[PDB]
C-alpha cells in the first residue's frame, strides 16, 4: 500500500536477530521471509514466511516474481552473495510487477563476487589488496621474484580457485549503507573482529578510524553500490588492505544495529521516500559485541504449515 | 545459606543461554559465573561473574577455593570436559571449605575423557563402539584383515591421537540427569543432530526410542556417573553405537530445556536436599531446535569492572 511497505528477505537463512530488527523498524506495513528449507531459523521471525526453491534452480526467479504478486510483495532484499548477481540481473522483471529489489547493479555485484575481478578493480583505484593469482603459472613466478612468500591462502575465486597473499593484521568488518534514493553513505560502522565461529564474526569491538572512513567513502564514490553493504579490511602495520566488498548485510550488523546505526529503519525509510541523513561516525568506540546462541523451537506439524 | 544455594558456573564460555536456565531456576540463592576470559558471553548472563586463571594453570584449584571461600560459594560446577576431572580430583579441597563440586567421580571422568579407554570400557561392557587404534602397527593389522575401511576419522586421543572406523548413520545427542542424592536417572532426552556448527548441536529433532532409553540406563547403572551427563551416539543401520560419554552439559541442552526436561531445576532442588521423582520419556517427540544468534554489548570501562 501507499504507507505500507511488503519487504520480503529471501536466504534468510540463520540471520534471525536481522530479520527481528526488520520486523521492528517497519513501522507500518510488513517485513516476510524466504528460504529453501524450513529449518532455516530466520524465517520464523516474521509472520508470514515461504519455502521457495534452492537459488541455482531454474525456475526460481520464476517463482519469486509468482510469490511476489500473490503476497502484495512490494520490495525484495537477499541475504546470501551468490543470490545478488541473479536478483539484480532480474530487476527488470521484478519492475514489470511493481516490485524494487533492493540489489546494487549486476555489474558491481559481479566486480564484487569475483575475488580475482575486486583485485584488478583495486590494482586500477590504488586501493591495497592481497596480490592475488588466477594461475598456477603466475604464483610460481611471484615465488621466484620474491613478490610472495611461503606461507598462502587457496580460496575459491567467487564469494577455480585463487591463491593469495596471507594477510597478517587486525581485521575490520565494516558495516556501510548507501542511500537509495539520495546515492549517499549516511552510515559506515567499524568493528574489529576479534574471535571468528563458523566463518562469522562470533565477538568485535566498535572503533572509530578517519583512515578507514575516508577508505569505505572513497571506494563508495561512484561505486554504484546502494543498500546496506560489507566491507572486509585488514589493518596490516597502519595500512589498510581491502579483502572483500559483499553488497549485503554483513554477518555482524549487530554490532552495529546495538551501537545505534540503524539500516533497517533507513532502508524502511527508504521505501516510504524519505532520504537518510548522513550521520558518519556518530557511534560509541570501544563497545564489544560478543555473539551467543538462542533457541526457537516448532513442532513438525507447525513446521508442515508451509513447506509449499 | 540455609535455603540458599550458591552455585558457581565455572568455564561458563559462550553457554549463555545455560547460565540464564540456571539464573531462572535457582528461586532461592544466587547463580555466579567464571571463565578465565572477559569476552566469554555467559558470564554476564549472571549477576556476579569473576575472571579466574586458565584451567592449566598450576594456581587454578587454589584460586577456585579462594573464590568460594571470599564469594560464600556452595556448590560448583564446570561447562567443559577438561575440568571435570581436575575438580574432581579437588573434590576433598572443596569439601574441606564446605564446597560441593558437582561432578562425577575421577576415575569415571578420566575414563570418559580418553577416547581409548571409553573404547575399552564399551568392548568389556558388550556396548556398540566404532573400531578404535591407540598405534599405527593396529591400525595396519585390522586395515590388512578387512577390519577397517578406507575412510576414516582420526581424532585427538583426550576429549597422542587416535584412528577409528567412519561411523555413517544417524547422530543422536542424548541429555541425561543423574540425581545428586538417590544416584538414580531421573531423565533422558534425545534428539537427532541434524546440522552442526562449530562442533555443536545447531539443528535437531527430539525422539522417543526405547532403545535409547534402554542403553543410556544400562550403562549409567552402577556407573557412578552423577548430576548432568551428555551421550553421543549413533544409529548406523538399526544398531545404536556409543561414541562419547561427557560428564558435563551437552551443548545440545537448551532442547531438552525447552521441550520440559529441565537439569537446571532437578539440581536447584538437589542443592535444596529433594530427591527428584524419575519421569524417563515425559517429553514430546517431532519437535524442531533451530538455534540462532542474539548478542550481548558491553563497553569496555564496563569490561574492565571485573578482570580481576
Amino acid at each position: 500500500g501507499m504507507q505500507k511497505p511488503h519487504l520480503l528477505i529471501t536466504s534468510a537463512g540463520r540471520r534471525a536477530k536481522l530479520v527481528e530488527y526488520f520486523v521492528k523498524e517497519f513501522k507500518t506495513g510488513r517485513v516476510s521471509t524466504a528460504d529453501c528449507s524450513p529449518l532455516a531459523s530466520a524465517l520464523y521471525m516474521a509472520d508470514q514466511h515461504y519455502i521457495v526453491p534452492k537459488i541455482d534452480e531454474v525456475e526460481y526467479i520464476d517463482h519469486l516474481l509468482t510469490l511476489c504478486q500473490d503476497e502484495g510483495v512490494t520490495a525484495l532484499l537477499t541475504l546470501i552473495d551468490p543470490e545478488l548477481g541473479l536478483l539484480a540481473q532480474a530487476t527488470e522483471r521484478f519492475q514489470a510487477i511493481g516490485v524494487t529489489v533492493i540489489v546494487s547493479p549486476y555489474a558491481a555485484c559481479e566486480l564484487c563476487f569475483d575475488k580475482y575481478t575486486m583485485y584488478e578493480y583495486c590494482l586500477r583505484q590504488g586501493i591495497a589488496h592481497a596480490r592475488t593469482y588466477a594461475t598456477m603459472a603466475s604464483f610460481e613466478e611471484a615465488l621466484a621474484a620474491g613478490e610472495v612468500q611461503l606461507p598462502v591462502f587457496v580460496k575459491p575465486r567467487n564469494g577455480d580457485l585463487i591463491v593469495q597473499e596471507l594477510l597478517v593484521g587486525q581485521e575490520l568488518g565494516v558495516d556501510a549503507y548507501v542511500d537509495l534514493i539520495s546515492g549517499k553513505v549516511t552510515s559506515i560502522f567499524i568493528k574489529e573482529k576479534l574471535t571468528m565461529r563458523a566463518g562469522e564474526t562470533d565477538k568485535s569491538r566498535s572503533v572509530l578510524r578517519d583512515d578507514v572512513f575516508e577508505l569505505v567513502e572513497h571506494v563508495l564514490d561512484g561505486s554504484g553500490l546502494v543498500g546496506p553493504l560489507d566491507f572486509d579490511l585488514f589493518d596490516v602495520a597502519g595500512t589498510l588492505y581491502l579483502s572483500e566488498i559483499n553488497p549485503r548485510f554483513g554477518g555482524g550488523y549487530p554490532h552495529a544495529y546495538e551501537c545505534g546505526v540503524n539500516f533497517p529503519a533507513q532502508l524502511y525509510r527508504n521505501l516510504m521516500h524519505e532520504i537518510n541523513v548522513p550521520q558518519i561516525g556518530q557511534y560509541l568506540d570501544d563497545i564489544y559485541m560478543l555473539k551467543h546462541d538462542t533457541v526457537t523451537l516448532i513442532s513438525a506439524a507447525e513446521l508442515q504449515k508451509i513447506k509449499r
